[PDB]
């Protein structure tokens, strides 16, 4: 029985290596990674791979790994798939820990934009969680943390992390991680999966998929929102992604909104992540 080597980038930046039977479904590898991580609340997470176009795809746990990675390497990342709107309701601290690690990468990467003050506050909770109580013996007036806090680091940001770190004396790792999440969850782009698209007129937009629904960012002025309740039907055909918006009270007909994606694979990927978000956040 022939086995394929899998390499998974974990949220702490380390690499997990295991073997699965070459006809294995994605769930097999996912269960191995979750066992390695001592993770029980697995429903929020998934594995990603890069397709032949170098796009991030979710590994479908129900389908064979080889029919997804196809010609590519058996290289994956472990990631948060469904960002819980209320992390306080997760049953385990270790779940919240992995959610923190993902969010720290969302911030450093620039996927999750954040004010100066919130970068410093999130940073201060990470330091409290990881080093414990502020000690002046480590940090002088010229201190720069090994911790990556932001897409662009400044001395003023490092200073503000330390000033807020001082305020967290006696805070336990679980407590600091919960505070991290209470702040991160409020950011306007928290758990928003962005897809480049064009509207029915050819104007470039972004489509965001998240717990509350489908967001349409036309620019900073003009943001349309479709709560999962208000979106009746989803579809994709060729390069195009359509949403069927349920009739308002006393309106005779559902309305249809069409978007143009870069290519057919981009339209299918957006369709699938929307169907999955709708199912998950309908049930949660
Ligand atoms: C297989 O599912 C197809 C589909 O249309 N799904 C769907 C997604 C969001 C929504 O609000 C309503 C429905």
């Amino acid at each position: 029985p022939k086995s394929m080597q899998c390499k998974v980038i974990l949220l702490d930046g380390s690499e997990y290596t295991c073997d699965v039977e070459k006809r294995s479904r994605g769930q097999v590898l996912f269960d191995k990674v979750c066992e390695h991580l001592n993770l029980l609340e697995k429903d929020y997470f998934g594995l990603t791979y890069r397709d032949a176009e170098n796009q991030k795809n979710w590994l479908d746990p129900a389908k064979e790994i080889k029919k997804q990675v196809r010609s590519g390497a058996w290289h994956f990342s472990f990631n948060v798939k469904f960002y819980p709107p209320d992390p306080a309701q997760l049953s385990e601290d270790i779940t919240r820990y992995y959610l923190c690690l993902q969010l720290r990468d969302d911030i450093v990467s620039g996927r999750l934009p954040c004010s100066f003050v919130t970068l410093a506050l999130l940073g201060s909770y990470t330091v409290q969680s990881e080093l414990g109580d502020y000690d002046p013996d480590e940090c002088g007036s010229d201190y720069i943390s090994e911790f990556r806090f932001a897409p662009n680091h400044t001395k003023e940001l490092e200073d503000k992390v330390i000033e807020l770190h001082k305020s967290h004396r006696g805070m336990t790792p679980a407590e600091a991680e919960m505070h991290f999440l209470e702040n991160a969850k409020k950011l306007s782009m928290y758990g928003v999966d962005l897809h480049h698209a064009k509207d029915s007129e050819g104007v470039e937009i972004m489509l965001g998929v998240c717990a509350s629904g489908l967001l349409i960012y036309r620019d900073r002025l003009r943001i349309n929102r479709f709560a999962w309740p208000k979106v009746l039907k989803i579809s994709y055909k060729r390069n195009n992604f359509y949403i069927k918006i349920r009739p308002g009270e006393f309106e005779q007909f559902e309305s249809t909104i069409g978007f143009k994606l870069p290519n057919h694979r981009a339209a299918k990927r957006l369709w699938k992540v929307c169907v999955e978000h709708h199912t998950f956040f309908r049930l949660l």
